[PDB]
């Protein structure tokens, strides 16, 4: 069940029931969605190893670990097209990199198709030996992670709206047979740092627990001031630490957590158990939670999470005063989403090998339309306004953690010490969320839509940023230009994909 920062990750299909239903998925280790772990200095070496042979899914792979900035090891980000090219059936690729300091709650997950609504993905959490939050906990270890994953009985090739919900990977669907639920064990008294991780690859979750509150004090990978809330939206891959102050009387506790969608009524119901899993204090009996959902939660607003560590937003603090002020227009048209008129389609030649064969210029790369050069050291703004069918839909960025200068919902600004987050929501029709960053990390990163079925439907770009040093920052072992020869001369029974 533990993959450790320096190990071999060996992927094999498998025949899975993780809400009783048996539909073949993917195993890591033989294990459903193991946790990665280790510290922030460490030096990772991942010998990702692809056994997958079951045509009813895809088959190369690629694995994204995401909310790690990747500095001068862009060649390990995952990004199929963007950052290498897929690692092939019975071959494997060895991943080295280093958090550099960088302590979170993260994730891992193919990247490479629909891939990962199948089950490649987990947690991956990265401790902090200085941190500064110690002291509001007592615990925080592989049994204080709480994951949230939405489920299909169909594998992600075949589908024509998840029927569960899986929390720490087990939950029931509607009409399904009572399956076993997960549990989270606690000590009244005790404090614990809860890490809440969406592995989702469409629905966000209203994510709760009754009887208690939630204290925010990390957001993707960044720390907060300490924010507490009764419940909380989490979308595509975003992630929470929240500190869970075990100081209600000794009993079991529904944790809750409500999707936008889902079949037979998934989204709108906690009947029989489904979309729960149970907190239960040591010494509460062996049994379901008989407890209700707080009947007026105070429900978290991203406006009002701020950066603890150096909060101010980069540059000068006025809207539009970036050095470079980037307006996307998404848009929707003959069955494809489009950034400023272009769907993303994937290149025959992953971005980072084109940079390194020579390309000088944004103008040399593919996909025509969908890479956006960015020069070194500058402030950059993006705003992508809400209102393109199907949201809301959380855009995340690859290489940078940013700052929500504008969230959705609030027509203010905020520069002096706005959350820093990974994965933001673009809101609703009127919203224009408006991020920062620097360009301090020279490579190509995607940025798109996390919601995987729009990601493979064209809604994403590619930012070539610093394109000068990515040569000297960069230093791909052998191997990795290597995945693209091997991917290419593959026969096309290798590749085939069985729809059922
Ligand atoms: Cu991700
Ligand atoms: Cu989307
Ligand atoms: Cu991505």
């Amino acid at each position: 069940a533990i993959v450790n920062s320096v190990d071999t990750m060996t992927l094999t299909n498998a025949n899975v029931s993780p809400d009783g239903f048996t539909r073949a998925g993917i195993l890591v280790n033989g294990v459903h969605g193991p946790l990665i772990r280790g510290g922030k200095n460490d030096n990772f070496e991942l010998n990702v190893v692809n056994d997958l042979d079951n045509p009813t899914m895809l088959r190369p792979t690629s694995i994204h670990w995401h909310g790690l900035f990747q500095r001068g090891t862009n060649w390990a980000d995952g990004a199929d097209g963007v950052n290498q090219c897929p690692i092939s059936p019975g071959h494997a690729f060895l991943y080295k990199f280093t958090p550099a300091g960088h302590a979170g709650t993260f994730w891992y997950h193919s990247h490479f198709g629909t891939q990962y609504c199948d089950g490649l993905r987990g947690p991956m959490v990265i401790y902090d030996d200085n941190d500064p939050h110690a002291a509001l906990y007592d615990e925080d270890d592989e049994n204080t992670i709480i994951t949230l994953a939405d489920w299909y009985h169909i594998p992600a090739p075949s589908i024509q709206q998840p029927d569960a919900t899986l929390i720490n990977g087990k939950g029931r669907y509607v009409g399904g047979p009572a399956a076993e639920l997960s549990i989270v064990n606690v000590e009244q008294g005790k404090k614990y740092r809860m890490r809440l991780i969406s592995l989702s690859c469409d629905p966000n979750w209203q994510f709760s627990i009754d009887g208690h509150e939630l204290t925010i004090i990390e957001v993707d990978g960044e720390l907060t001031e300490p924010h507490t809330v009764d419940r909380l939206q989490i979308f595509t891959g975003q992630r929470y630490s929240f500190v869970l102050d075990a100081n209600q009387p000794v009993d079991n506790y529904w944790i809750r957590a409500q999707p936008n969608k889902g079949r037979n009524g998934l989204a709108g119901t906690f009947a029989n158990g489904v979309n729960s899993a149970i907190l239960r204090y040591a010494g509460a009996a062996n049994a379901d939670p008989t407890t209700s959902a707080n009947p007026n939660p105070a429900q978290l607003n991203e406006a009002d999470l701020h950066a603890l560590i150096d909060p101010a937003a980069p540059g000068i603090p006025t809207p539009g005063a970036a050095d470079v002020n980037l307006r996307f227009q998404l848009g929707f048209s003959g069955g494809r989403f489009t950034i400023n008129g272009t769907a993303y389609e994937s290149p025959s030649v992953p971005t980072l090998l084109q940079i390194m064969s020579g390309a000088q210029s944004a103008n040399d790369l593919l996909p025509a339309g969908s890479v956006y050069e960015l020069p070194r050291n500058q402030v950059v703004e993006l705003v992508v306004p809400a209102g393109v069918l199907g949201g809301p839909h959380p855009f995340h960025l690859h290489g940078h953690a940013f700052s929500v200068v504008r969230s959705a919902g609030s027509s203010t600004y905020n520069f002096v010490n706005p959350v820093k987050r990974d994965v933001v929501s673009l809101g609703v029709t009127g919203d224009e969320v408006t991020i920062r960053f620097v360009t301090d990390n020279p490579g190509p990163w995607f940025f798109h839509c996390h919601i995987e079925f729009h990601l493979m439907n064209g809604l994403a770009i590619v930012f070539a940023e610093d394109m000068a040093n990515t040569v000297d920052a960069n230093n791909p072992p052998v191997e990795w230009a290597q995945l693209c020869e091997i991917y290419d001369d593959l026969p096309p029974e290798a590749t085939s994909i069985q729809t059922v």
